[PDB]
């Protein structure tokens, strides 16, 4: 069993963008992919999403993609590519929105999407075991350690706590809806 198409293409894209950032510099890439940072860019619609593709350190991309691979992979395999697409688009938009509102447009990465996937997978498993989707006890512990790392600035993730809460809320809400149905 291997990662599905959405899980795989997201990982490829983040690596390619990370390479571009090392070659050209972070700023050069942000100029093109960042959330709109000037009114002249407000209708460059890719920017409301592409911020999620940028990472700012090895640790940032490593841990984001490990969680994405594991949690996104599981969602895609058990629940379908469509499910993963929607969790990803909604969490990237809302977490990105909240991030720019409080801290400005210069940010990036998949950490908001990961918070959504953590909340989704955990809650789905706690409310609906028969779904086949759940967050293993042991992995709950390491998810919490990753969360704490970002929460208390022990580990730089680009995004702020409120933005991460927004991502988490999306995952929890979708898991809640899916557990009812
Ligand atoms: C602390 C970092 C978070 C924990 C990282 C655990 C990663 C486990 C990934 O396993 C892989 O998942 C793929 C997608 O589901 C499967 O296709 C594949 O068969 C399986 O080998
Ligand atoms: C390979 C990882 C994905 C990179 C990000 C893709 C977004 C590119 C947006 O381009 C835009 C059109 O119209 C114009 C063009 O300037
Ligand atoms: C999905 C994201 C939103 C897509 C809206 C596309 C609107 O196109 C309009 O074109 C002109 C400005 O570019
Ligand atoms: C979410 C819905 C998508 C909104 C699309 C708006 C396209 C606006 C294009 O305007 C182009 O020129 C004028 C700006 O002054
Ligand atoms: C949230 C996941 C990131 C998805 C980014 C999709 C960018 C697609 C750009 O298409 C071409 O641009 C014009
Ligand atoms: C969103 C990722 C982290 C979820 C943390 C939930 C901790 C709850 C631990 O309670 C013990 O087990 C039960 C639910 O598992
Ligand atoms: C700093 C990184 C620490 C990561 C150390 C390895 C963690 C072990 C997790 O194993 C993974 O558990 C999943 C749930 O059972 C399986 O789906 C998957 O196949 C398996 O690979």
């Amino acid at each position: 069993e291997r990662a599905g198409p959405v899980t795989w293409v997201m990982m490829i894209a983040c690596v390619v963008v990370f390479i571009a950032m090392q070659i050209l510099g972070d700023q050069e890439v942000m100029l093109w992919l960042a959330w709109p940072f000037d009114p002249t860019l407000k209708f460059e619609f890719w920017r409301y999403f592409t911020h999620a593709l940028m990472h700012f350190s090895l640790m940032h991309i490593l841990f984001n993609l490990l969680w994405w691979w594991y949690l996104g992979g599981a969602v895609e395999k058990r629940l379908g590519s469509g499910k993963l697409i929607v969790i990803t688009l909604i969490s990237a938009l809302l977490s990105g929105y909240v991030q720019q509102k409080f801290s400005g447009p210069w940010f990036g990465g998949l950490s908001g999407v990961v918070y959504a996937l953590m909340g989704y997978v955990w809650l789905r498993g706690e409310r609906d075991p028969q779904s086949g989707i759940y967050l293993q006890r042991g992995l709950i512990i390491f998810a919490l350690i990753w969360i704490v790392a970002g929460w208390f600035d022990l580990f730089g993730m680009s995004m702020a706590n409120g933005a991460h809460i927004a991502g988490l809320a999306v995952g929890l809400a979708m898991a809640f809806v899916d557990s009812l149905n």
